[PDB]
């Protein structure tokens, strides 16, 4: 996250930190995610497409820091890794960038709600916030494009939803952005998501309720003018979500 402020999971209780186990013992951060139900975390396919082995992943809930523990945190294994079949990456655009992770602790249990571990509500069919609405993103991604390390503390920022008409302009993204995606940016172009934030949530207060409106997916650079962050439009994948979570 470029700009914004440091935060704690108590403020973003639905945030899930996904790491990958390496040959030896080193565990590195991969992507963000969101707990949509005690047993399910939703993230981005881009994060796992090159290493589809569910056994190599670890999911943390109630975690505020990258390489250090946080009391109340819970560690989970990935029972099932569901990648979207029609995922594809173009020059800039990442299509159907969405994934589901069924989690379970070593005792075979799912997440237990607490002050640091809470689920976020999914949107209603095709019901998205009006463009111009303020929403928040959270992640452990880069703070500057020139950084090669991720911040140690969770971050968050507020961005505004941009209409498809505006995001489809020539100087923005043109025809690369689709109706299955949502654009969001800071009117001042000072804050934005960046590498390492993929899979994280774009949360919007819709009708007095915190809703998982989007998933961090792609964008040209980070916090560059006329280049908004692009998010996977969750409301258009409800059938997909429901069909893979049932069983
Ligand atoms: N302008 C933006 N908001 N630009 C934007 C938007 C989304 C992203 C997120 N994209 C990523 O996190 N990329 C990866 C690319 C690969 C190495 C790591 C882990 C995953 C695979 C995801 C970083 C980047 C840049």
């Amino acid at each position: 996250i470029i700009g914004g402020e440091f935060t704690t999971i108590e403020n973003q209780p639905w945030f899930a930190a996904i790491y990958r186990r390496h040959r030896g013992g080193s565990v590195t951060y991969v992507c963000g995610g969101s707990l949509i139900s005690p047993c399910w975390v939703i993230s981005a396919t881009h994060c796992f497409i090159d290493y589809p082995k569910k056994e190599d992943y670890i999911v943390y809930l109630g975690r505020s820091r990258l390489n250090s523990n946080t009391q109340g945190e819970m560690k989970f294994e990935v029972e099932n890794l569901i990648l979207h079949k029609d995922y594809s990456a173009d020059t800039l655009a990442h299509h159907n960038d969405i994934a589901l992770l069924k989690i379970r602790s070593k005792e075979g249990r799912c997440a237990q709600p607490s002050r640091t571990i809470q689920t976020i509500s999914l949107p209603s069919m095709y019901n998205d916030p009006q463009f111009g609405t303020s929403c928040e993103i959270t992640g452990f991604g880069k703070e500057n494009s020139t950084d090669y390390l991720y911040p140690e503390q969770l971050k968050m920022t507020v961005v505004k939803l941009i209409s498809h008409r505006e995001c489809q302009q020539p100087h923005y993204y043109g025809s690369e952005v689709t109706t299955k995606m949502l654009c969001a940016a800071d009117p001042q172009w000072k804050t934005d998501s960046c590498q390492g934030d993929s899979g994280g949530p774009l949360v919007c207060s819709l009708q007095g309720r915190m809703t998982l409106t989007g998933i961090v997916s792609w964008g040209r650079g980070c916090a560059l003018k006329d280049k908004p962050g692009v998010y996977t439009r969750v409301s258009h994948f409800l059938p997909w979500i429901r069909s893979h979570t049932k069983e």
